[PDB]
């Protein structure tokens, strides 16, 4: 579990939205497993701006952030779970490092602001939806 808090919105997994996160939809991309709310109360995070490659991450399955190298958001094939069909998941990035399910919503952050949020892994790997390219979270 994990949310992004930016102005006026809440970036969460779409496949954990709950609710409340669909009576208040600003928007959302079954193909990025983004979703996003509106709140009521100003958010606490700064959404990075760049193209960094490595950041760090939490990892809630093991209470602990760790540092990765990822790649550039892209288009990947992702296996068939309870939430969707097999698909290509758009505006993914990959890197080496544990995760669970349980994991997915977990910050990825650079130096300049929050990157994205876990939303897959499995093998050693794990994977991070971009939000960097969203321009309207901030404007
Ligand atoms: N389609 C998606 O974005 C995900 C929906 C939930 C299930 N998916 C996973 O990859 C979970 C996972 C498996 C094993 C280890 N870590 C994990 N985070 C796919
Ligand atoms: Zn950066």
């Amino acid at each position: 579990s994990g949310a992004i808090y930016v102005g006026n919105y809440r970036v969460v997994n779409r496949h954990l939205a709950t609710h409340n996160d669909w009576a208040n939809l600003v928007w959302e991309d079954s193909s990025r497993d983004l979703l996003v709310s509106s709140t009521t109360a100003q958010g606490c995070d700064t959404i990075a701006r760049c193209d960094c490659q490595t950041g760090v991450y939490y990892c809630s399955s093991r209470r602990k952030h760790y540092p990765v190298s990822f790649s550039k958001p892209s288009l990947i094939f992702v296996e068939a779970s309870e939430y969707y069909p097999a698909r290509y998941q758009s505006h993914l990035m990959l890197a080496v490092g544990h995760s669970e399910p349980g994991d997915c919503g977990g910050i990825l952050r650079c130096q300049h602001g929050v990157v994205g949020i876990v939303s897959t892994g499995g093998n050693g790997l794990v994977g991070f939806a971009d939000v960097r390219d969203l321009l309207w979270l901030d404007e």
